[PDB]
């Protein structure tokens, strides 16, 4: 009864993948913010590509304050909060190059950054790169398919779905 795989032709809920790498539950991730899912829904992805497209640029909600994460909206309904790595805030992201100047209104994927993962990961404890949804048009469960490797650009990965 419980169908899982529904996977759809068009399963493109806005969500062009930002990163090839592994997802991984939100839980996962070390830090009680993520883990404990907090703000809103969403998942971890351990990034493998130095370089991130996005779900949904949409329009840039909010900059980085140290390059290593950003806010987004798709137009109204989806915004969504990004973190790079964990502790790169206190690297002051330091082998990070960004793409979106944050001129808000942009249409997806366009790489959002460019990031020397080989040499962060060393100076990081963990690349747990979450990604949450707040709003979620009040009652998007973020439908994880792709519970293993994702790669950038695919579709069917995770499906926002009531």
């Amino acid at each position: 009864m419980i169908a899982e795989p529904l996977q759809n032709e068009i399963g493109e809920e806005v969500f062009v993948s930002p990163i090839t790498g592994e997802i991984h539950p939100i839980t996962d991730v070390p830090d009680q913010v993520f883990s404990g899912k907090m703000m809103g829904d969403g998942f971890a992805i351990l990034p493998s590509e130095g370089i991130v497209v996005s779900p949904v640029r949409g329009k840039i909600l909010n900059v980085f304050p140290t390059k290593h994460a950003i806010g987004l909206q798709s137009d109204g309904g989806r915004e969504i909060l990004i973190h790079f790595g964990i502790d790169t805030v206190s690297l002051k992201g330091e082998g990070f190059t960004s793409f979106v100047s944050e001129g808000d209104r942009v249409e997806p994927g366009q790489k959002l950054l460019e990031v020397d993962l080989d040499a962060v990961k060393p100076n990081v404890p963990s690349l747990m790169t979450p990604i949450v949804f707040t709003n979620l048009a009040e009652g998007e469960t973020v439908s994880i398919k792709a519970s293993g490797s994702v790669n950038r650009e695919q579709e069917d990965i995770v499906k926002i779905e009531k």
